[PDB]
């Protein structure tokens, strides 16, 4: 999980996905089987 992995791997900044809380955020990458 790079910042180029994340971002392609979503379509969203990892700004605005850790503006989140860290428990969800984590969980949207997790639940979706990503890492």
């Amino acid at each position: 999980l790079s910042i180029e992995d994340f971002t392609q791997a979503f379509g969203m900044t990892p700004a605005a996905f850790s503006a989140l809380p860290r428990w969800k955020q984590q969980n949207l990458k997790k639940e979706k089987g990503l890492f």
